[PDB]
């Protein structure tokens, strides 16, 4: 899983995010 370019409110680089989107989402390129 790509970590995202900058951080966001909306859209914090959390670990537990990332631990999510592997079976949510672990295509998401991560660039803004």
């Amino acid at each position: 899983v790509q970590t995202q370019d900058f951080k966001t409110a909306v859209q914090p680089d959390t670990n537990t995010a990332q631990l999510i989107k592997t079976y949510s989402n672990p295509k998401q390129r991560g660039d803004k």
